[PDB]
């Protein structure tokens, strides 16, 4: 059974490389997460960052959540990130991804023991 | 100099075939690829994917070592793989093995700037 901090690795992180380096990243990505499998996830974000760094912001800024929920941080500093938006003649079984490359602070809930990410609130 | 990345794709990576389909296959391979020169190694396997969908498993979900280390990492997905297991009847110099097929997860141990695959730690 999935933890909510393995789902945020999942979705959310690739400490591969700095960069997205190819216009085909998230169609790759998208689905290598297997978020493709049963529908095509509409949008995703995937931070090129170390584990250990995106898991620091857990003790950076204190933020509400766009849920409400005060257990969010925005990162202190900017962050590569690359953001995957299906295009709009994107069709299941056949998920298409336009990805854009980006430097921006990232928004993150934390939860558990340890005390990890475990929900992607918003880029900055 | 064989680097360690350069010899896991050597005798693990088969990127040519979907699959094996052939009880001949791990006969051919292990000697194709160098694994019966000094003894009949054991046991091996191939993957039939991508060289960057195995790649992106270092990024992927991290999971301890069969030897107790850190650096392993399971694939989200299934992988077509091959197992090559040598017989009872096997005697070097003549490796015998027996071929079989899977959709496994693969679990590699990934090394290095870039960090890359360097062992098949297993298939689950």
């Amino acid at each position: 059974k999935e933890t909510a901090a393995a789902k945020f690795e999942r979705q959310h992180m690739d400490s591969s490389t700095s960069a997205a380096s190819s216009s085909n990243y998230c169609n790759q990505m998208m689905k290598s997460r297997n978020l493709t499998k049963d529908r095509c996830k509409p949008v995703n974000t995937f931070v090129h960052e170390s584990l250990a760094d995106v898991q620091a912001v857990c003790s950076q800024k204190n933020v509400a959540c766009k849920n409400g929920q005060t257990n969010c941080y925005q990162s202190y500093s900017t962050m590569s990130i690359t953001d995957c938006r299906e295009t709009g003649s994107s069709k299941y079984p056949n998920c298409a991804y336009k990805t854009t490359q980006a430097n921006k602070h990232i928004i993150v809930a934390c939860e558990g023991n340890p005390y990890v990410p475990v929900h992607f609130d918003a880029s900055v």
